[PDB]
């Protein structure tokens, strides 16, 4: 019930165009997919790292759109941080490929040798 008061409040917030404190308390409600969805439209890339450090790792969506958000916005590193602290270092060796890490690429796929093989191909 506190729950639905508080995304009531928030929405609300939102919709006064004041997206500041609605994903302010779309944090405090346990809604993040609404406060990454905002963050996004918003391109804020503080809040996002911000929430993306304080996210559970086994929320895997929230974090994998976190990345995807970053990555479109001009963090491709911080997207690569978040990759590798929920656990896809597929995906992160696939973004040092779509970022023109090379040498970085090369030592995660060292790391993880069916990395290299997938995604150096590319490099070559």
């Amino acid at each position: 019930e506190t729950k639905m008061l508080i995304t009531k409040q928030a929405d609300w917030a939102r919709n006064i165009k004041e997206p500041k404190a609605a994903v302010e308390m779309y944090i405090s409600a346990g809604e993040h997919v609404k406060a990454i969805e905002i963050c996004g439209d918003h391109g804020w890339v503080d809040m996002l790292i911000d929430i993306a450090r304080k996210l559970d790792k086994a929320e895997r969506e929230p974090l994998l759109l976190c990345a995807t958000y970053l990555k479109k916005l001009d963090s491709p590193g911080y997207a690569a941080e978040t990759y590798l602290k929920m656990g896809d270092l597929k995906s992160l060796v696939q973004l040092h490929v779509e970022t023109q890490r090379w040498d970085e690429a090369f030592a995660l796929g060292e790391k993880h040798p069916e990395f290299k093989d997938d995604i150096y191909m590319p490099y070559a």
